[PDB]
């Protein structure tokens, strides 16, 4: 019992906040866990907000989670989402690359072409793409932006500096970092490969099927397999650039409340999980999608106890956003 200040990034999830807010009052009693929302203009005001004792929380992806990690914040993973179903949850997801049917070309022929990606630093969006091009990049790969911004003949990088790096935000003017930028996030990069604005679209595997209904409509597009090869949109298990971590509830090291964030989200799936409610539901929105957590999630996961930010990710993972980070050929 208390309050949490949960962090929304903009307009749509301080909407789908409120809202959330309201409902938790009309089924939690006086005494259970009560939400507040706070607004910022990007992820990375809700980390400083977070660490500043201005929030308390904030579902950030794997990639951010990273970010979060770092100092001086140092944020801590208190709670994931799982995807796939509650009989048997999957605490990570496949990053793959959707292109156009017949768009002609191969993973090895991405030089030149527009690209669209949910947002700089992200797991599938960012990390696992750009790590598997490092070296195809031309040098001098530092730093890592321009490097990116001379492969591609333009792109949209949510969230880049696109005073530094124009290229990076041709898309997407501005490379706005919240929904206010139409390309932001799995199907804003989806938009915008739909659109025609960009060549591929590094999202996840559920997101083409979160935004086209039609068999005929997905039908047009294809992904990129690592072999040089293309394939449908239904066979990502066998075409998928990589597999990663969930995302997942970030909190404080000091004071961060985790025991009740985690009383609020567990009441709250339970209350509001998919298909429980005719009111209101914690993952779908009519004012946006993946507003505070992804549709495409089914639930929440206590982490366990005191686990940091690296152990979480795992040793591979970690290492791969190191050696983007720096890494050599
Ligand atoms: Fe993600």
């Amino acid at each position: 019992d208390k309050t949490v200040r949960w962090c929304a990034v903009s307009e749509h999830e301080a909407t789908k906040c409120q809202s959330f807010r309201d409902h938790m009052k009309s089924v939690i009693p006086s005494d259970g866990p009560s939400v507040a929302c706070v607004k910022k203009a990007s992820y990375l005001d809700c980390i400083r907000a977070i660490a500043a004792n201005e929030a308390d929380a904030v579902t950030l992806d794997a990639g951010w989670v990273y970010d979060a990690y770092l100092a001086p914040n140092n944020l801590k993973p208190v709670v994931a989402e799982f995807y796939g179903s509650k009989e048997d949850p999957q605490t990570f997801y496949y990053a793959v690359a959707v292109v156009k049917k017949d768009s002609g070309f191969q993973m090895n022929q991405l030089r030149g072409k527009k690209s669209c990606h949910t947002g700089l630093g992200r797991s599938a969006g960012w990390n696992i793409p750009i790590g598997l091009l490092y070296c195809d990049l031309p040098e001098p790969r530092k730093p890592l932006e321009k490097a990116v911004a001379n492969f591609f003949s333009g792109s949209c990088a949510p969230c880049a500096d696109g005073t530094d790096f124009p290229q990076l935000c041709q898309l997407c003017p501005g490379c706005g970092c919240s929904t206010l930028n139409q390309y932001f996030g799995y199907s804003g990069a989806f938009k915008c490969l739909k659109d025609g604005a960009g060549d591929v679209a590094f999202v996840k595997h559920s997101t083409i099927f979160e935004n086209l209904a039609n068999k005929a409509d997905r039908d047009q597009y294809e992904l990129l397999c690592l072999d040089n090869t293309r394939k449908p949109v239904d066979e990502y298990k066998d075409c998928h650039l990589a597999q990663v971590p969930s995302h997942t509830v970030v909190a404080r090291s000091m004071g961060g409340k985790e025991d009740l964030i985690w009383e609020l989200l567990n009441q709250a799936q339970e209350h509001f999980g998919k298909d429980k409610s005719k009111e209101f539901q914690l993952f779908s929105s009519p004012h946006g999608k993946d507003l505070l957590f992804k549709d495409s999630a089914h639930g929440f996961l206590k982490v366990p106890p005191r686990m940091d930010a690296k152990m979480y990710l795992g040793y591979e993972y970690v290492t791969a956003i190191r050696n983007l980070r720096e890494g050599t050929c």
